[PDB]
RNA sequence: ACGAGAACACGUAUGCCGAAGUAUAUAAAU
């Protein structure tokens, strides 16, 4: 159960809906997809790395601070500053759950949150009839994000030791390919470091009555009734396309799927599952929904 | 099996065009 930390040195585009849209963090779905396809490019055995690996969503970090997303618990007071905040440092993570975080404290934390910036890159396309004959060029836009020199992303993983070694190898291999969006266009390379934060390790090693879903998950058919007993949650529509499956890419697109977001609180833990979103393809296409809980 | 995948912020044009380093004033009072 080691955690990986990522550095890019070149901006990467994530994106939610349109190429000009930009993001800082990705969900476990994309990471699982990318790691899987990288395994397939290496051509190793997927079953081991199919139903044994547990991954968190990606999370931003700064020079020396690690953060987690905001738990959607019901705090009874200001209800303005707390809305604007997304991420919490580990220093006061349990303090916020208790209620020690002050409104001015939230103000301060939010102030420190400068961990990158967003930008729009313009690109022009002359593959059209602009060069061939009488026509115009095709400008379009992309959205990219530039992390600070000591800023990047990290995930929290758990599984068997053999699973961890395989993940290590695959992560190395992927290091040089991309992630995010326009990988081949010059965005999203990375060098990674495995660091063990004692405090975060403790954070994973608590025990309590609540539990914070850190990944993008959704229980099976036969667990949902008992899972949804007392929860505070957000649904997050996940859509997207697929790579080297059927003849027409524009014809291929995994069906819109829904999962809980990454700040929900649950009473009854559920194991998740890797759901097939496949239809009319030459292979099954995997979307990831399996939780990693922080039990407090 | 990464809201993906393809896509040169490209192609046209330059520092021009007119202006005088000019205007008088003894190599001089023994």
């Amino acid at each position: 159960t080691k955690v990986f930390k990522l550095s890019f040195k070149t901006p990467v585009h994530f994106g939610k809906k349109r190429l000009s849209d930009g993001e800082m963090t990705i969900t476990a779905d994309t990471l699982f997809s990318a790691l899987f396809i990288e395994t397939l490019q290496l051509g190793k055995d997927t079953d081991w790395l199919l139903n044994d690996l547990i991954i968190s969503d990606t999370f931003p970090y700064e020079n020396e601070l690690y953060y987690l997303p905001k738990p959607l618990i019901k705090i009874d007071s200001n209800h303005k500053a707390f809305k604007k905040l997304k991420y919490v440092p580990v220093h006061h993570y349990n303090q916020y759950l208790n209620g020690e975080l002050s409104a001015e404290d939230a103000t301060d934390l939010n102030d420190i949150f400068n961990i990158g910036y967003f930008s729009l890159q313009t690109k022009v396309s002359l593959i059209a009839q602009e060069t061939d004959s009488s026509a115009d060029s095709e400008p379009y836009s992309v959205g990219t994000f530039t992390f600070e020199p000591e800023a990047g992303l990290y995930f929290i993983a758990k599984g068997s030791e053999e699973t961890l070694d395989h993940l290590n190898n695959i992560m190395t291999a992927l290091q040089y390919s991309g992630l995010g969006g326009k990988r081949n266009a010059g965005y999203g390379q990375f060098e990674y470091e495995i660091i063990n934060n004692q405090q975060l390790s403790k954070l994973l090693n608590q025990n309590g009555k609540h539990s914070i879903l850190l990944s993008t998950a959704m229980a099976k058919k036969e667990e949902i009734e008992s899972a949804l007993k007392e929860a505070r949650y957000i649904l997050t529509k996940r859509s997207g396309f697929v790579q080297s499956t059927n003849y027409s890419e524009m014809l291929v697109k995994k069906s819109d799927f829904y999962s809980f977001s990454s700040g929900s609180v649950f009473k009854n833990i559920f194991n998740g599952d890797i759901f097939n979103v496949g239809h009319n393809g030459k292979h099954p296409v995997y979307r990831y929904a399996k939780p990693l809980w922080l039990e407090v």
